[PDB]
């Protein structure tokens, strides 16, 4: 079948010209609603919080992990630093790294989390863990970002991201102090407002990650507490054929508003 609002979903990715993925789990009911549902996507920097949360769950064993200094060094700094790069020749916490590529999308503290997790794999074997065998990573920022089509690396389909974000933040894949600090860190985000965000009533609130890359890659991964109803998870992945593309984070605000419509 093809349903009203995937009807919808399918004209707006026909009017843009590239490729979009979208999956909504609506926690009133359960139920899921999937444009290119089982395709494979590059996840950009939403693969931040696959390691984060991987990150919180080694806290749940200690108790002391995240205010752990971790050196930040000259040699660390990558293409897009704006924590870290005053930290340099200093220390961050655990905490701090986290906060900071979530917040801030700061691909240093991405690649401390990613070293703290013994690699691109680590993070890889908690999305198994999670119950999530669709994920993977498999490179550091900032060349998880290369978003090359037709390549493996660094994906996932919106099906498995919504299902993951959902036990994460609402769900039992974390302990409860873990669960609410995702939830708070997500909800601080500060790169949003132009994406999922743009395209709900200023009512609902929403926690996100962006992520963003070559070949116009322009993704949201969100938690969304609408006015009045049981909250939502929503995954909008969208990416175009020319390495050189122009971000479209109009086409996420716009597949947003679709799925709100259409509750
Ligand atoms: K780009
Ligand atoms: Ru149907």
């Amino acid at each position: 079948q093809t349903s009203a609002v995937q009807q919808k979903l399918a004209a707006l990715e026909k009017s843009s010209g590239g490729r979009l993925g979208v999956a909504l789990i609506d926690t009133a009911d359960n139920t899921q609603v999937l444009y290119r549902g089982d395709e494979r996507f590059p996840m950009c920097s939403t693969s931040k919080v696959m390691a984060a949360a991987a990150v919180l769950k080694q806290s749940e064993t200690q108790k002391q992990l995240l205010n752990q200094p971790v050196e930040i060094k000259p040699a660390d700094l990558v293409n897009y630093n704006p924590i870290a790069e005053k930290h340099v020749n200093g220390t961050m916490t655990l905490a701090e790294l986290s906060a900071a590529a979530l917040q801030y999308s700061d691909n240093t503290a991405m690649n401390k989390l990613i070293a703290q997790l013994g690699g691109p794999g680590g993070v890889t074997a908690f999305a198994r863990a999670i119950g999530d065998e669709t994920f993977r990573l498999d490179r550091t920022a900032p060349t998880l970002n290369t978003a090359i089509p037709g390549d493996p690396r660094d994906t996932t389909t919106p099906r498995a991201m919504a299902q993951t974000l959902r036990q994460l933040t609402l769900g039992h894949a974390l302990g409860e102090t873990q669960r609410a600090q995702l939830v708070t860190w997500l909800k601080g985000n500060t790169t949003g407002a132009a994406s999922i965000r743009a395209g709900l009533p200023t009512s609902w609130t929403v926690g996100d990650k962006t992520g963003s890359g070559d070949y116009g890659t322009t993704n949201d991964i969100a938690v969304i507490w609408p006015q009045g109803r049981a909250p939502l998870v929503l995954v909008t992945y969208f990416t175009q054929p020319q390495q050189n593309a122009e971000s479209r984070r109009d086409v996420l605000a716009s597949a947003a508003r679709i799925i709100a419509e259409g509750l």
